[PDB]
């Protein structure tokens, strides 16, 4: 119930970025991992990774964090997906559709896209 285009762009973005966190990164602590929206921006240059975790507003936190952690291999990974030239920034957010809404602190940083040495 989105832009059309950032639900297109951001759902394809949920399906590298639902494999990058739940299949890459760590997860042996806490409860599976479900990417509920990864919704792009309305100026459809970033994917809002929305997810919903078992787990402590910590453990949430350290799923972010495993994310964090491994930024620029979540966002490799993200660059390995070969299906876009223009890069959209992913957003580390938890769901606040189903789930509680605890929002309070995000780091948007460590963009790994920046990686065009010269």
């Amino acid at each position: 119930g989105s832009s059309m285009r950032a639900e297109r762009v951001g759902e394809q973005m949920k399906k590298e970025l639902m494999d990058i966190i739940n299949n890459k990164v760590k997860d042996p602590r806490v409860g599976f991992i479900t990417i509920t929206d990864v919704v792009l921006t309305n100026d459809l240059s970033q994917a809002k990774v929305f997810l919903t975790v078992l787990g402590n507003d910590k453990e949430v936190e350290n799923t972010f964090k495993a994310l964090d952690k491994a930024k620029g291999f979540i966002k490799s990974e993200l660059g390995s997906r070969m299906r876009l030239r223009i890069m959209p920034e992913l957003m580390y957010e938890y769901d606040q559709s189903i789930e509680y809404g605890n929002k309070i602190e995000r780091m948007i940083q460590d963009l790994h896209k920046q990686d065009r040495v010269e």
